[PDB]
């Protein structure tokens, strides 16, 4: 009724091996979802896999497996990847699901009955071996990018969608809705796209050519083009028509994507929505490329590919998540490297945060009978309660890196305070004063740990446990001072961020 958050990631080609790009987009969507859940929002986080098309079908036959059984198996790679990365999604939609088929056909019908679909002839360069058309731009030296052999000009009957009909509306909508396309730079890129005619697009191909997919409701002899099929996942996962999920979350839809698929989301998708009579989404948030160490786009031929699972294996889920969120301004092409993750890990996590927790524990045993002291005013550290309010807008404006920098700045402030006040000296002439300074550091760690939870869920809970603090938290708790209770801390606690 009041606070609702809906975020989606693109559904990935089911047969593609999970890589850094997939990992990044999903981790960002997870941070957003986790953050809004923490801030009291009714949240829905969607992700999934695109499993239709002749390419996957071919792959299945190649492997000598039934197509459905094939996608059931390979989709597991993404599910395992998300499990490994600690992604807490609410739903994992697969385009083979029955509910997806029903929504796609129901939407196709509306658009059909609305007069935006006609039968025409598709002509162009064709590779009979790939059984698909190719634009000169797709050919590699005028040859099939797959078979590396010449292509021929063929014709094929296809049903088409009158997308151009909606260009005028779309151009005006984007012009009137300045914040629709998030990172500013991409809005201009899309406005440039909408400048020229966008024409009509093929929305189907004969089942004889593409046998894997959703049939058109008015012609079971044709299969819905994968582009159209995949995009509707955003509403089919909400059971669009009658689903209460659709009524609840669609009005707050936030789509996260890599710039690679900007056109389909900023141009195709909006016209489909308008044609079907579905409200526009609230925001399209465009991410940039994660470049290799050398600053160039990642590619095997360049040998600058960075494996996210190798990094996760070596440094751990939390270290990787924190690094991707802190080091990369969302939307800005940025180089990534193990060395950068390592430095970030050792500096920010092992030193700044981890060691502070460890020496706080030590000092609590030395000057506080191994427990949290009685609460006292925060004084110079009370400002920590203002961080949540400062970070909210940052997070919502996709400035995750700035949000994390400010949270860590407070952590550095806590370190600075101890070395400044020196409770080990105050204890000499006045222990009570030493216990007051200690309480302030513990309460500060509590607040900071809350703000960082969406980035490092497991490790922040472990930090909380290490200080005997309430483990499950709410962002609102980070806005009040004196909540840490004077209870005993665990006799022993493992090193929060161990050396790697
Ligand atoms: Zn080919």
């Amino acid at each position: 009724m009041e606070k609702v958050f809906y975020v989606t990631t693109p559904i990935y080609y089911v047969n593609a091996e999970p890589h850094l790009g997939h990992a990044y987009t999903t981790v960002v969507a997870d941070f957003l979802a986790r953050w809004h859940r923490l801030d009291g929002y009714r949240t829905f986080f969607l992700t999934g896999t695109d499993e239709h098309g002749e390419t996957v079908y071919r792959a299945a036959q190649a492997a000598g497996e039934d197509p459905k059984a094939f996608v059931d198996r390979v989709s597991g790679r993404f599910k395992r990847a998300w499990d490994l990365l600690g992604i807490a999604y609410d739903d994992f939609i697969r385009t083979t699901e029955e509910r997806h088929k029903k929504v796609v056909q129901l939407v196709l019908k509306k658009v059909y009955e609305a007069g935006d679909i006609y039968y025409g002839e598709y002509e162009g360069l064709y590779c009979v071996s790939c059984e698909r058309f190719y634009t000169e731009k797709e050919l590699v030296e005028g040859l099939c990018p797959i078979h590396g052999r010449p292509v021929e000009r063929r014709k094929e009957g296809n049903y088409f969608f009158r997308m151009e009909k909606y260009r005028p509306w779309l151009q005006e909508y984007i012009q009137e809705n300045p914040d629709l396309i998030r990172p500013e730079g991409y809005r201009n890129e899309v406005l440039a796209m909408l400048a020229e005619p966008i024409g009509d697009l093929s929305i189907s191909r004969p089942k004889s050519r593409v046998p894997w997919g959703i049939p058109l409701p008015w012609d079971e002899n044709h299969v819905t083009a994968v582009w159209f099929d995949a995009l509707l996942n955003y509403v089919s996962a909400l059971d669009y028509p009658e689903g209460e999920a659709y009524r609840t979350f669609w009005p707050h839809a936030w789509h996260l994507i890599g710039k690679d698929i900007l056109k389909p989301h900023a141009v195709f998708w909006p016209t489909m929505l308008k044609a079907a009579g579905i409200p526009m989404y609230r925001h399209l948030n465009v991410g940039g490329f994660l470049l290799g160490p050398d600053g160039r786009k990642m590619s095997k031929t360049l040998g600058n590919v960075v494996d996210p699972f190798a990094l996760l294996e070596k440094y751990g889920r939390d270290a990787l998540r924190y690094y991707l969120l802190r080091e990369i301004p969302y939307g800005q092409d940025t180089p990534v490297s193990e060395e950068a993750l390592r430095t970030r890990y050792e500096a920010d996590l092992a030193d700044d945060l981890g060691n502070l927790v460890q020496r706080t524990r030590a000092m609590l045993f030395r000057f506080a009978e191994g427990r949290i002291p009685e609460p006292v005013a925060g004084e110079e550290l009370a400002e920590g309660t203002g961080l949540a309010g400062r970070l909210r807008p940052l997070v919502r404006e996709l400035k995750f890196h700035v949000a994390l920098e400010e949270a860590m700045a407070y952590v550095k402030a806590l370190n600075r305070y101890i070395n400044e006040k020196k409770p080990w000296e105050l204890f000499k002439k006045e222990p009570e004063e030493a216990r007051a300074v200690l309480y302030r550091v513990v309460e500060g760690l509590r607040i900071a740990s809350i703000l960082l939870t969406p980035a490092m869920p497991d490790k922040m809970a472990e930090l909380r446990r290490a200080l005997g603090l309430k483990e499950e938290v709410r962002l609102e708790e980070a806005e009040r001072w004196g909540l840490a209770e004077p209870r005993p801390i665990p006799e022993e606690a493992p090193v929060l961020f161990p050396k790697k």
